[PDB]
């Protein structure tokens, strides 16, 4: 069954409004929640598609994706999803799936952070199991080279370099742990030297935030220009070699970036171009192997399968 943006227009026309309100209140006490929710949707879609499998807690039969290298002590905002889920369930009993709910939450997060506004396709249903192993194999790592980054995206169904470059724009806000850049700052690829593609002036700043043998869990902003605003500044940083993690700067500095370089500049020069590309890429990621029709179910508690 084809996904459609009007899927809940009769059964729950206030779904997006409820999701938005939940995020608006949360943002007052946690300005990071918007970035966190977008990332949860990303991690959900890259593992067996956008089926809310990532929201599932542990069971004696299958392990939770929350303990995957890419989610453990990293992914956050799960309680917030439960909150909007409960609210939507009150307004529309057994109607909105967790998969669709997370997709909407991601879209609203982007808009609330100042990003584009659009209606995401709906009609996805919830999985009957979680996929820890698949999450460890599919979720890309900050130390991936451009070829590996491209491979990771193609693996889940995104062949276009525009998908990678546009979706990587999600780093226009949010936090990153010192842990993932220690190598770039003091010993990149066993050279005993910092990553040469990292601006030397910025290198000094990052070294002060992440000293050697310091707190590896300390947080740093992905975008030094506008840490919490969803804009194309992320790409301007790349042009000046100010991308935060290796996977960011390679989109512009990798020897295999002949196709990504023009895309980075394109999005850097025009907000509209980036926003259009971001929306397009987001809907493509949102269309990865979804469960539709009668497949899967409408989970009442996103943490457990219905019984
Ligand atoms: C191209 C591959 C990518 C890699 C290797 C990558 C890597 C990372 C890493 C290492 C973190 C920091 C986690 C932590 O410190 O706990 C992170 C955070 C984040 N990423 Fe990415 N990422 C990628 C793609 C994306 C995509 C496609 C999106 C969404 C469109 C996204 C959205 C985010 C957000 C918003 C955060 C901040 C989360 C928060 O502050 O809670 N990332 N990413
Ligand atoms: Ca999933
Ligand atoms: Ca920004």
């Amino acid at each position: 069954m084809q996904l459609t943006p009007t899927f809940y227009d009769n059964s729950c026309p206030n779904v997006s409004n409820i999701v938005r309100d939940t995020i608006v209140n949360e943002l007052r006490s946690d300005p990071r929640i918007a970035a966190s929710i977008l990332r949860l949707h990303f991690h959900d879609c890259f593992v067996n598609g956008c089926d809310a499998s990532i929201l599932l807690d542990n069971t004696t039969s299958f392990r939770t994706e929350k303990d995957a290298f890419g989610n453990a002590n990293s992914a956050r905002g799960f309680p917030v999803i439960d909150r909007m889920k409960a609210a939507v369930e009150s307004a529309c009993p057994r109607t909105v799936s967790c998969a669709d709910l997370l997709t909407i939450a991601a879209q609203q997060s982007v808009t609330l952070a100042g990003g584009p506004s659009w209606r995401v396709p709906l009609g996805r249903r919830d999985s009957l199991q979680a996929f820890l192993d698949l999450a460890n194999a599919n979720l890309p790592q900050p130390f991936f080279t451009l070829p590996q980054l491209k491979d990771s995206f193609r693996n889940v169904g995104l062949n276009r370099s525009s998908d990678l470059v546009a979706l990587s724009g999600g780093h226009t806000f949010g936090k990153n742990q010192c842990r993932f850049i220690m190598d770039r700052l003091y010993n990149f690829s066993n050279t005993g030297l910092p990553d040469p593609t990292l601006n030397t002036t910025y290198l000094q700043t990052l070294r002060g935030l992440c000293p050697l043998n310091g707190n590896l869990s300390a947080l740093v902003d992905f975008d030094l220009r506008t840490p919490t605003i969803f804009d194309n500044k992320y790409y301007v940083n790349l042009e000046e070699q100010k991308g935060l993690i290796q996977s960011d700067q390679e989109l512009f500095s990798s020897p295999n970036a002949t196709d990504t370089i023009p895309l980075v500049r394109s999005f850097a020069n025009s907000t509209q171009t980036f926003f259009n590309a971001f929306v397009e890429a987001m809907d493509r990621m949102g269309n990865i192997t979804p469960l539709t029709g009668t497949q899967g179910q409408i989970r009442l508690n996103c943490r457990v399968v219905n019984s």
